[PDB]
C-alpha cells in the first residue's frame, strides 16, 4: 500500500518513521531541506547552537529507512478521482494519502505591517538572525511559547529584548503564574510592556496604546494559520483547520489529516509534540490497531532561556502550591524547572 504525505514537519515527518517498515511511504515538502526541530529555532538563532544542529538524520537516514522524500515539491491539487496528488513536478498515486500541511504564522494587518517578521520556517530564523546580528535588539510583539521562547533565548545571549503583550496572561495562564514568569524573565533582560497594542509599525519603532518603542527589528508572535487550502480547493472541508474525526479521518475516503493542519471538536493542538503523538496514533489505526488519541489532554515542556516550565492538564481552575516549583489544580499542574516532578504529575 501507498502511503502518501503531504508536509514533512514533525507531523509527517513522525508518521513516515511509523509507517516505512510497514508500508511503501512518500513525503513531499515544498521545503528545500529534510526535517528540523522548530522548537530549537529560538536557540539557533539566539547563536547557541549552529545551524547544522536543528537537523537530526541527513538525506542517507530517509534512504536507510525505504522513505521516498521529495523536497521542493508543493502539492498544488488532490485528484480524489484517480486518486493521485498533483504537484508542479508531477503526479504523485497513493491508496492512503495524510495530510500534515501544518500552519503559518499569522500575518500582521497593522500600518507598517511590512517593517514586522514572522518566525516559523528555518529561513524565517535565518533572516531574523541576520537581523538581530544586524541590530543588536529584537521587540517581539506577542505571548505564547514562540515569543517568549525567543525573548528568552535571545536576553540570554546578551540582546537588547522588548516584549510588547497585551493584557498581562501568558499561556493562558492564570495572573500569578503570568506575573511569575514575567518576573524571571524580566531578571534575564526581557523589557516587557503589557496591556499594550500595537497602533503602528514604522523603520525605528512601533507605536502602541501606551507610547513608542525603540526598535529596527520587530517580530510578530500571535498565533498561527492552518493551511487547509490545498485541502479546500481539493473538495474537503474545513474550517478553522481540515475536519477531521477521532480517527483523523477527513470528509474525503482515503485522506487523513494530522498535526497543526487537522482540528477536531474545535481542537488544534498546535505543538510539535501533539503533532507527534497524533502521527504515532494514526500510524497504529492505518496498522489496524485501533486507539483512541487523548485530543483533550496537553502536556509540553516549554524552555525560555534557563526557565524550564511544564503545564499540564486543565490549569484553568483554582491552584494551590503543593511544594516547591508546582502549583496544582483540583486535574492539572505547572511545574518549574523539576522534570522529575512534572512526569510523575503526568
Ligand atoms: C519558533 C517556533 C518554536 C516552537 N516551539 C515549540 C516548542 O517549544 N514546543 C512545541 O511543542 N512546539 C513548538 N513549536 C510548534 C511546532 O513546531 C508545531 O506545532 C509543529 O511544527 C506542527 O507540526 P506539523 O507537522 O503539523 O506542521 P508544520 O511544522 O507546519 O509542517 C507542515 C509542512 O507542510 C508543508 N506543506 C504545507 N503545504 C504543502 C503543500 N501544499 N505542498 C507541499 N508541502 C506543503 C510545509 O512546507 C511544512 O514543511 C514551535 C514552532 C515555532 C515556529
Amino acid at each position: 500500500s501507498k502511503v502518501v504525505i503531504v508536509g514533512n514537519g514533525p507531523g509527517g515527518f513522525e508518521l513516515a518513521k511509523q509507517l516505512s517498515q510497514t508500508y511503501e511511504v512518500t513525503v513531499i515538502d515544498k521545503e528545500p531541506v529534510p526535517y528540523y526541530s522548530k522548537p530549537m529555532l529560538s536557540h539557533y538563532i539566539a547563536g547557541f547552537i549552529p545551524r547544522n544542529r536543528l537537523f537530526p538524520y541527513s538525506l542517507d537516514w530517509y534512504r536507510k529507512r525505504g522513505i521516498e522524500i521529495r523536497l521542493a515539491e508543493e502539492a498544488k491539487l488532490i485528484d480524489r478521482g484517480r486518486k493521485v496528488v498533483i504537484t508542479e513536478k508531477g503526479e504523485v498515486p497513493y491508496d492512503t494519502l495524510v495530510l500534515a500541511t501544518g500552519a503559518r504564522a499569522r500575518e500582521p494587518q497593522i500600518k507598517g505591517k511590512e517593517y514586522l517578521l514572522t518566525l516559523r520556517t528555518i529561513f524565517d530564523a535565518d533572516r531574523i538572525k541576520e537581523s538581530i546580528e544586524n541590530s543588536g535588539e529584537a521587540i517581539i510583539i506577542g505571548g505564547g511559547f514562540i515569543g517568549l521562547e525567543l525573548a528568552g533565548n535571545l536576553a540570554e545571549a546578551g540582546y537588547h529584548v522588548k516584549l510588547i503583550h497585551r493584557g498581562a496572561m501568558f499561556l493562558g495562564l492564570d495572573e500569578e503564574l503570568s506575573n511569575m514568569i514575567k518576573d524571571m524573565l524580566e531578571e534575564t533582560g526581557v523589557k516587557f510592556f503589557l496591556n499594550s497594542e500595537l497602533l503602528e509599525a514604522n523603520e525605528e519603532g512601533v507605536l502602541t496604546n501606551s507610547g513608542f518603542i525603540e526598535g529596527k527589528v520587530k517580530i510578530c508572535a500571535i498565533g498561527i494559520v492552518p493551511n487547509v487550502d490545498l485541502a479546500r480547493r481539493s473538495g474537503i472541508h474545513t474550517g478553522r483547520g481540515i475536519l477531521i474525526d477521532d480517527n483523523f479521518r477527513t470528509s474525503a475516503k482515503d485522506v487523513y489529516a494530522i498535526g497543526d493542519c487537522a482540528e477536531y471538536s474545535g481542537i488544534i493542538a498546535g505543538t510539535a509534540k501533539a503533532a507527534m503523538e497524533q502521527a504515532r496514533v494514526l500510524a497504529d489505526i492505518l496498522k489496524g490497531e485501533p486507539r483512541r488519541y487523548n485530543f483533550k489532554f496537553r502536556s509540553t515542556v516549554f524552555k525560555f532561556g534557563k526557565l524550564q516550565i511544564a503545564i499540564i492538564g486543565n490549569t484553568k481552575g483554582e491552584g494551590k502550591w503543593i511544594e516547591d516549583n508546582t502549583k496544582v489544580f483540583y486535574i492539572g499542574a505547572v511545574v518549574f524547572n523539576d522534570i522529575r516532578k512534572a512526569t510523575k504529575l503526568e
